[PDB]
């Protein structure tokens, strides 16, 4: 009975949340992740869960009220590396009225369900303020932050957690229905080991790559086309020492996000430009740059220059075609389509999806792949804690409660390891009772202990895996010990 149920194409958010459900739901289910996992767009958001507030002039209510509600489920089933956020919306009165700043807010606190969140507000800006003198007046509002390559993680546990058979650096290479049955083969993108499956489903969640498979590898028409749109996003050391995150808006209508960061960083960002390519070989460019930079420096006193910029990171969105001639205009919905051949061998193509609305997408996507599975369980994801979410606080008690059973915590690491590993703390501690306990110290205390676990626990077997995806040590880190952090992995994944 070597037939998998359900064969899962892609690491990435989308595809980790329905192998997740899937496997949640008593479907033998494999996912498979040609690189690392959320290696791609998943590790190249904004990192918010919001309801998409700018959506609203468009229209798009749908998405708006589906993804307000969620905010707090995510919210609830990872406390560890998602929590609230306020927002600030400074007033340009020659680009939106106050009035229909208003509505929109309105909206944005009702279309959803809310039941911890704040309401919205109005804001006065006075001489001291970060903002410049002649902007006086302003908004603010609720929404979240998530670790999204994190987030992705979670899932993937969740995968292993119930059953489930997660593999990576494995690529697949072609899938074609026969007897119906699926043969979905794929390769290790280091060893050239191949593998060939059977299964009685197969869902294409490559996000990026969506097109691309249907015709390199399965030889079959997309039922949708695919609009590559980059987004780029520049880190700087923190503008200023407040909580809040700012919401921009620019002379073209888009807006920018200036985003507390590590509580030593800002990010700011996005932009959408249309891209034709390698979804690999994403990269920001100068207009970007001078993009970012400037609608930060038309609205802030504290001036920032191209030298101030310490990281950059760009990826591109898979948006779901609807002609748009403006990329800022298209649709940032998803759209998911099934397809069988004689009522078996069901594919599930995944089109578009924000990180914010996977939870809901993963749910209605193994209810359209119900009536092909047996007794097939049903839904439970909005109940479920994730991996790591199993807390009480956060910083509110867990990081204090860590300290308090590891006294040798020093109070920066017993934050880290909350904020990130959450309840899998006492997993990676293992039986440690002191500092020495930890192991070999990488930099920025980032112990052997922690890299031990990742790889034990986390599937990670690159450095890049390590400092930017499952955690973001790679901003403190120099390059010797970047290098030797390297080093290490290939000393233990070698014996
Ligand atoms: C600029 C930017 C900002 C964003 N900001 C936000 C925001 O703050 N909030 C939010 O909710 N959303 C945001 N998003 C949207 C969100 O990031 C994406 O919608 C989401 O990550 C898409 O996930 P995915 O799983 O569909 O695709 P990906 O994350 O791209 O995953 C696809 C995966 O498939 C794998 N793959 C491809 N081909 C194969 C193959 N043949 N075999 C095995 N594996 C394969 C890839 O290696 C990759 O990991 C943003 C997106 C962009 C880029
Ligand atoms: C302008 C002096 C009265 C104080 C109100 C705060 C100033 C911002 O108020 C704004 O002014 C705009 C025009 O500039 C209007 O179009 C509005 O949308 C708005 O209410
Ligand atoms: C039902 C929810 C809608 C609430 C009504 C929103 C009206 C906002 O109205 C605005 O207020 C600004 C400051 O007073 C103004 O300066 C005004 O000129 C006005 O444009
Ligand atoms: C009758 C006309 C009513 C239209 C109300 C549309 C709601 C406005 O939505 C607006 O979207 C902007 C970006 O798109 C955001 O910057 C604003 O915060 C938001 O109020
Ligand atoms: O911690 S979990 O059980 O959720 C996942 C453990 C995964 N372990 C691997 C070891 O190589 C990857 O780190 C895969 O078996």
């Amino acid at each position: 009975m070597e037939t998998k149920d359900l064969i899962v194409i892609g690491g990435g958010i989308n595809g980790a949340g329905i192998a997740a459900d899937a496997a949640g739901r008593g479907l033998s289910v494999l996912m498979l992740e040609a690189q690392d996992l959320a290696c791609a767009t998943s590790s190249a958001s904004s990192k918010l869960i919001h309801g998409g507030l700018r959506y609203l002039e468009h229209y798009e209510f749908r998405l708006v009220s589906e993804a307000l509600a969620e905010r707090e489920v995510l919210l609830k089933m990872a406390p560890h590396i998602a929590f609230p956020m306020r927002f600030r919306l400074p007033h340009r009165p020659h680009l939106r009225p106050a009035w229909m700043i208003r509505i929109g807010l309105f909206m944005y606190d009702h279309l959803g369900k809310r039941t911890s969140l704040p309401g919205s507000t109005g804001l006065r800006f006075g001489a001291n303020s970060v903002l410049k003198p002649e902007i006086k007046r302003g908004f603010e509002y609720s929404d979240c932050w998530v670790d999204d390559a994190r987030l992705v993680l979670a899932n993937a546990q969740m995968v292993v957690r119930k059953g489930g058979e997660v593999l990576t650096r494995t690529r697949a290479t072609s899938a074609r229905r026969e007897n119906g049955l699926w043969i979905v083969e794929a390769e290790d993108i280091d060893t050239g080991k191949k593998y060939s499956w059977q299964a009685r489903g197969l869902v294409n969640a490559t996000g990026p790559w969506v097109k691309q498979f249907f015709d390199d590898g399965m030889h079959l028409p997309s039922p949708y086309g695919i609009r590559l749109i980059k987004g780029s996003h520049i880190v700087v050391p923190r503008v200023h020492t407040q909580k809040q995150a700012y919401i921009l808006q620019n002379e073209d209508k888009r807006i920018v996000f200036v985003i507390p960061w590590m509580d030593e960083f800002s990010i700011i960002g996005t932009t959408d430009v249309e891209y034709k390519g390698d979804p690999k070989a994403v990269k920001i460019e100068e207009s970007e740059i001078n993009y970012l930079l400037n609608v930060y420096n038309t609205h802030f006193k504290k001036q920032l220059s191209r030298d101030d910029i310490v990281w950059t990171y760009s990826g591109v969105r898979p948006l779901c075609d609807d002609e748009s001639d403006s990329p800022q205009a298209i649709t940032r919905d998803y759209t998911l389509d099934i397809h069988d051949e004689n009522g078996k061998a069901p594919l599930l193509s995944v089109f578009g999806g924000k990180l914010t609305t996977y939870r809901k997408l993963a749910e209605h996507a193994l209810e359209k792949l119900t009536p092909y599975y047996q007794g097939i369980g049903p839904a439970w994801t909005k109940e479920s804690v994730l991996p790591g979410g199993a807390i009480e606080g956060d910083r509110d008690d867990y990081a204090a409660r860590l300290r308090r059973r590891y006294p040798f915590l020093t109070e920066s690491l017993a934050r880290h390891y909350a904020r990130t590993y959450g309840s899998n703390s006492e997993l990676l501690l293992g039986n440690a009772g002191t500092v020495s306990d930890l192991g070999e110290d990488f930099g920025h205390e980032f112990y052997e202990a922690e890299l031990k676990y990742l790889v034990d626990h986390e599937w990670v077997r690159r450095a890049d895996d390590a400092l930017w995806r499952r955690t973001k040590q790679g901003m403190w880190l120099n390059a010797d010990q970047q290098s030797r952090v390297s080093q290490w992995l290939v000393e233990y994944t070698q014996q």
